[PDB]
């Protein structure tokens, strides 16, 4: 109706005194570990304090977070663990979960976080090691760490790629295909391809994700200020910049609340808190009020009915969308997420809009279709961790059954993407038409299910680039960026390149690679006509170190 009130039956809130925390977190996990396409959603929230005897195992659609003004305010003598036991060592489907704002003192000196995509690890203090591979040496496809600090060494082991920003680590064990770092103290030296480390001193701009906390015995949302030249944690010394907003200024969205009503809230001047669950909407969610926070908990999910655009953000400063999944419905939406309206040359440099831990799925948990997933019109927008994913397995998958032509389409100027994961689109996964774009870390996989060469011919080109820049663009820069193929339906296919871009002095790429998995199809080149083809069946990347 208003601000505040309860968080709903999916927001489980603990203090040190709570009867059997362990057996409880294991209760949620037993429900959620193999629950890949289920509709249950959980947020586990912990008041400031010290928690003994806890191995908090995190399954699908589970978020865990501390409630302290600082991470060290909520301390586990114990672990927040992701492993792969349900896929027999294979961490490759460990999606859609999250940990934030906790200190961990892990049980054997290491904490195990063996995740793949859409599994953010933010604002975490690990007083030990961090192993990013499940128990195994099994295959893994992560991942994202921000504003964290790992007193010890990070161990990616069998992880294919990884992005870390604005953190400190006590060590970094290895790189496989693409480990990228920006603003990370203790990050290994720039060395791609050998090892494949892409290392930037600082992050051009970042703004830490808002989060729910107890300002004493009062719930508020902390809303971090941005930094230029971010390096290291925002909190280390942490009395940093930002505003604390009472929960009583948030529409606490649940039940099967509606779209008229959610949009009524923003207009009446409220922020949005999506408690964990699944929201239809037969109409779009609309945020055209400057500095509106729309914060999800427990992988809160929006499904658009009727072919509408789930979320539309108008031409305003400061909007902070965080921690939402948008799951396409049966009717093809032209767009799923629009950031800014169309032809809008207004600049937003002081107080840009951001999408953080915004995930998109097309198919998998049933039929879904969308023409474009995310369109970014707003100049100066920050895209800080997104996974935009056309499903390659689960219910409702198929070259027409869940066709999604376009992943992300950036038309705004001065847009920054940090931790960009986009996979399986029928045409261009990513297209960049705006000026002066920057991407730090890209991971792509091409659609597995294109039937034949003729189905993916792109004028004079075989296949659509995983990342296209329009030939008129004069400035662009990308760092640490890979495209992989697995043409299973037709391993005779050729993909002409991962990347396409005009040859111009202001259009620069660093540390590119393409990869064929098991000789299933091949790349002709890396970028335009530069870089070798892939060949053999051995899964050996082909890399370009700088371009043009």
């Amino acid at each position: 109706v208003v601000g505040g009130g309860d968080l709903g039956p999916n927001v489980l809130v603990f203090d040190p005194s709570t009867p059997d925390i362990q057996g409880k977190v294991d209760e949620v996990f037993r429900k959620q570990e193999s629950n890949q396409f289920g509709t249950d959603r959980y947020a586990l929230m912990f008041k400031p304090g010290t928690y003994n005897d806890i191995n908090a195992q995190i399954g699908f659609y589970t978020s865990i977070a501390g409630l302290g003004l600082n991470p060290d305010d909520t301390t586990f003598n114990g672990d927040v663990t992701v492993d792969a036991g349900w896929f027999d060592g294979n961490a490759t489907q460990n999606f859609w979960r999250s940990a934030e704002n906790l200190a961990l003192n892990p049980v054997n000196g290491t904490n195990r976080w063996a995740v793949s995509q859409a599994a953010p690890f933010r604002r975490m203090h690990v007083k030990g090691g961090l192993n990013l591979a499940p128990d195994g040496y099994g295959w893994a496809s992560g991942g994202y760490i921000a504003d964290s600090k790992i007193d010890g060494e990070v161990g990616p082991y069998s992880q294919q790629q990884w992005y870390t920003r604005d953190s400190s680590v006590g060590g970094w064990g290895n790189g496989v295909w693409n480990m990228t770092f920006s603003g990370v103290e203790g990050a290994p030296a720039q060395s791609f391809p050998e090892p494949p480390y892409t290392t930037l001193e600082t992050t051009p701009v970042s703004r830490e994700k808002p989060f729910l906390y107890l300002d004493g015995d009062d719930y508020k949302v902390f809303v971090p200020a941005k930094r230029t030249n971010a390096r290291g944690t925002s909190w280390g010394n942490g009395t940093p910049e930002g505003e604390s907003l009472p929960l009583d200024q948030f529409y606490v969205v649940k039940p099967g609340a509606t779209a008229e009503t959610i949009n009524a809230a923003v207009d009446q001047g409220l922020h949005l808190l999506f408690t964990p669950g699944v929201y239809h909407v037969d109409q779009p969610i609309e945020i055209d009020r400057a500095n509106t926070v729309a914060l999800g908990l427990g992988l809160a999910t929006i499904i658009p009915d009727n072919g509408v655009t789930a979320l539309k953000v108008g031409d305003v400063d400061g909007v902070k969308v965080a921690g939402l999944l948008v799951d396409a419905g049966p009717v093809n939406s032209e767009t799923l997420v629009e950031v800014g309206s169309d032809g809008a040359s207004g600049d937003h440099a002081a107080n840009p809009t951001s999408l953080q831990d915004v995930f998109v799925r097309i198919g998998g948990a049933g039929p879904g279709k969308a023409t474009t997933s995310i369109v970014v019109n707003s100049n100066d927008t920050i895209i800080d961790h997104t996974w935009v994913w056309r499903a390659d397995h689960g219910e409702g998958v198929g070259w027409e059954t869940n066709r999604a032509d376009y992943g992300v389409h950036v038309k705004g100027d001065n847009v920054l993407a940090t931790g960009l994961f986009v996979e399986h689109f029928n045409k261009y996964d990513v297209q960049w038409s705006g000026e002066n774009g920057k991407t730090i870390f890209y991971q792509n996989a091409k659609a597995y299910d294109a039937p034949d060469q003729a189905a993916i011919q792109n004028g004079d080109i075989k296949g659509y680039a995983a990342y296209k820049v329009d030939d008129s663009v004069t400035t662009h820069e990308g760092w640490g960026m890979g495209s992989y193929c697995y043409f299973n339906v037709n391993p005779d296919i050729r993909q002409q390149h991962g990347f396409q871009a005009p040859v111009k002095p202001g259009v620069k790429f660093h540390d590119l690679l393409v990869v064929s998995l098991g000789g299933k199809g091949q790349y002709e080149h890396v970028i335009n006509d530069i870089g070798d083809p892939t060949s053999g069946d051995t899964t050996i990347p082909s890399q370009v170190v700088s371009f043009p």
